[PDB]
């Protein structure tokens, strides 16, 4: 039962500073663009310890499983071959995404009927806001 309050079908509603952090990420103009106008369904999905979350959008599909605390390979939506490793910390998924000596730190909660995703790299921080489909 956990992550039960995550569990379901989100769609986007409202993005802040998401230029900003794919700039601070190393992301090049197109696909901030490109990215940046994306309003993406969020599937999550738990099976035992297993984790899925899934992005589809017009821009990528993306996908994830994985087992809390242990460290996995992902290739993000702007295609970073980064190493993850995502924990619950006090009921907030933390996810860490590792490359070429960088680190960002997505977080993802449940606030009212919202779901709620933070990302930082280093000083630039953005959020996404999503509810349900
Ligand atoms: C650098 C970079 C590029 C693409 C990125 C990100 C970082 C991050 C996301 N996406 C996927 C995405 C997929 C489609 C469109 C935009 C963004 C997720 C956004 C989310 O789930 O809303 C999680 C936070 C960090």
């Amino acid at each position: 039962h956990m992550c039960d309050a995550f569990v379901g079908t989100w769609k986007l509603v409202s993005s802040e500073n998401f230029d900003d952090y794919m700039k601070e990420v190393g992301v090049g103009f197109a696909t901030r663009k490109v990215a940046g106008m994306a309003k993406p369904n969020m599937i999550i999905s738990v099976n035992g310890d297993v984790i899925t979350i899934k992005s589809e959008s017009t821009f990528k599909n993306t996908e994830i499983s994985f087992i809390l605390g242990q460290e996995f390979d992902e290739v993000t939506a702007d295609d970073r071959k980064v190493k993850s490793t995502i924990t619950l910390d006090g009921g907030v998924l933390v996810h860490v995404q590792k490359w070429d000596g960088k680190s960002t730190t997505i977080k993802r909660k449940r606030e009212d009927d919202k779901l709620v995703v933070e990302c930082v790299m280093k000083g630039v921080t953005s959020t996404r806001v999503y509810e349900r489909a």
